[PDB]
């Protein structure tokens, strides 16, 4: 459970993950 405090900065961080992913659906195309 080390990870635990560290929660508050991954939760916020995979928000960000969710654009990188779209990112990739576009430029997919060129």
């Amino acid at each position: 459970s080390n990870k635990g405090a560290i929660i508050g900065l991954m939760v916020g961080l995979v928000v960000i993950a969710t654009v990188i992913v779209i990112t990739l659906v576009m430029l997919k195309k060129k």
